[PDB]
């Protein structure tokens, strides 16, 4: 199915227009889009559009959540306050509801990216230094608890989900809400169950325990995804990685290593960078419903910089 002309100009619900342009990388029916003007959308577009059939649930959850949380000044204000350099959470651009022979669509404008993070780290080999980990982390932590703080939780985190700035290569964003979850709406947190409108587990070998005991994600398993992704980037490997068609097994792996960190650190790396230890055993204090002291996490993180003789200066050094 075509769901668009080629150059065809498309008016958003705030009355916006756009223009459509060609589908990016050879992801989903994603085209480059730009302001309507009287050029066609060329390759180093700003923008892309996002189209599914409207009775498509993941593109309605990741919508809500784009309108409920990454709207342009939502985002400017939080990064004014919290001093940052820039927060990793794309912007929302808007979106509408498209018709195309007899079918019915929704579109959604959003920024337009550079490189994902897994294309870059299998081109080195599938390592990232620790000086890279450690600045994409704390970057990682900024975004979470941006969006821990509007309610949500990702429960998805990895190097495929972390997009560049097109025009900046030290800027990455996290990205893909589809299957998100508003762990907290009205302030209200989500009790230690199943929710049976959720049926995603996320990603076997980097997903968090909570989600593999089959209740719904909250923030301790956020920030348990993302230490998984820093020994997979560090070393190349998890443990578990050869039998991720067994569930259970990957599973009672995580169990025993979250109860015994040390022996974590001895078969994924001799010795250990301290940080990653201090981050695990940090995350493992925290219960379900607790919110994470986000500021100590970066510390523990920063401690790691200050090790290497270096500093956060931003560099991601990709």
């Amino acid at each position: 199915a075509e769901q668009f002309a080629v150059g065809e100009i498309i008016t958003d619900m705030a009355a916006a227009a756009w223009k459509v342009g060609l589908p990016i990388g050879q992801f989903g029916c994603i085209y480059l889009a730009d302001m309507n003007s009287s050029e066609s959308v060329g390759s180093d577009a700003p923008c892309v559009v996002k189209v599914e059939p409207s009775d498509n649930g993941p593109l309605f959850t990741e919508l809500k959540f784009y309108q409920r949380a990454a709207k342009p000044e939502q985002i400017q204000k939080w990064i004014r306050t919290r001093k940052l350099k820039y927060l990793g959470v794309p912007k929302y651009w808007g979106s509408g509801l498209h018709d195309k022979n007899g079918k019915s669509y929704r579109f959604m404008i959003m920024d337009r990216f550079g490189s994902d993070l897994q294309k870059i780290y299998e081109a080195n080999a599938k390592r990232f230094s620790r000086k890279t980990v450690l600045q994409l982390s704390l970057r990682i932590l900024d975004i979470l608890e941006y969006i821990h703080e509007h309610e949500y939780v990702h429960g998805d985190i990895k190097a495929s989900n972390l997009l560049l700035n097109y025009k900046n290569p030290d800027q990455v964003y996290l990205v893909d809400y589809g299957l998100a979850y508003r762990y907290c709406p009205e302030g209200v947190h989500k009790a230690y169950a199943a929710d049976p409108k959720r049926c995603h587990d996320g990603t076997i070998e980097f997903t968090s325990i909570d989600a593999h005991n089959g209740v719904a994600p909250s923030r301790r398993g956020d920030l348990e995804i993302l230490g998984y992704c820093m020994i997979q980037w560090l070393t190349g490997h998890l443990p578990w990685e050869d039998n991720l068609k067994d569930p259970k097994y990957v599973r009672d792996s995580k169990i025993r290593y979250r109860e015994n960190i040390a022996s974590l650190m001895d078969k994924c790396f001799a010795n250990a960078p301290g940080e990653i230890a201090k981050y695990m055993e940090t995350v493992k204090l925290l219960d379900y419903t607790e919110k994470p002291l986000y500021e100590n996490l970066r510390d523990i993180l920063l401690q790691g910089l200050k090790a290497i003789g270096s500093k956060d200066d931003g560099k991601l050094d990709l």
